[PDB]
């Protein structure tokens, strides 16, 4: 009892399967809860199930993402009739990745304890993304370079926040439209940014901002 959704599994239609894979779905839905599994459906092109940690995550994802547009398609986000995603009958996507993926052990999940969960603000989709965990000396040009690599739209404005006694940078990335930002989110979240000072790339973390501008 508690959440409205009677399953931790949502169904999402309206995905662009020429662009989306399980990682890119996780890149969107991880803003709303822990993502345990994603499975693209054999029966239904452009649709995927997404198992969250619980129903409250489903309620948030539906509330914020239903009827949003991505790649000109209208997304439909609703509770699944299924209580869990089972692995059976998986297939390879065109990019060679599996139609099913388990993300339950991902270090990129953001709701793994209540106190971690609490640090996620309400995530109403907007045209500005907040970025965290970028390299200390990141520049707008760095982001342009990565967006070009990924084949996504460059942000129209980038703001890096001031920081001290901080081992990574954060800031704001703005696009002209909400769909521009959402489209980018799915491609750019968790991008592995170069670390000149240590072995591990910086995992770029994005979420939605309430800021009107990256100014």
């Amino acid at each position: 009892y508690g959440p409205h959704a009677d399953s931790p599994v949502l169904m999402v239609y309206g995905l662009d399967q020429s662009k989306m894979n399980c990682d890119r779905v996780f890149n969107v839905f991880c803003l709303y809860g822990n993502v345990e599994k994603v499975k693209f459906m054999k029966s239904k092109p452009g649709a995927a199930m997404v198992e969250m940690a619980d129903g409250y995550a489903v309620d948030r994802a539906i509330t914020h993402l239903n009827n949003n547009f991505m790649f000109g398609q209208k997304m439909n986000v609703c509770v699944s009739k299924q209580p869990a995603i089972m692995p059976g009958q998986s297939y390879g996507l065109e990019d060679g990745s599996c139609s099913y993926k388990d993300f339950s052990e991902s270090r990129n999940n953001r709701f793994s304890t209540p106190e971690q969960a609490a640090k996620n603000r309400i995530q109403h989709p907007s045209n500005v993304l907040h970025f965290f965990n970028a390299p200390l000396e990141v520049t707008e040009e760095n982001f342009f370079e990565i967006c070009d690599e990924l084949g996504v739209k460059r942000p129209t404005s980038v703001k890096v926040f001031s920081g001290k006694s901080e081992r990574s940078s954060s800031g704001l990335l703005e696009w002209d439209s909400k769909s521009d930002a959402l489209e980018t989110l799915g491609f750019l979240n968790h991008y592995q940014m170069k670390n000149p000072n240590g072995p591990y790339p910086y995992t770029l973390k994005l979420c939605f901002s309430t800021a009107q501008h990256a100014s």
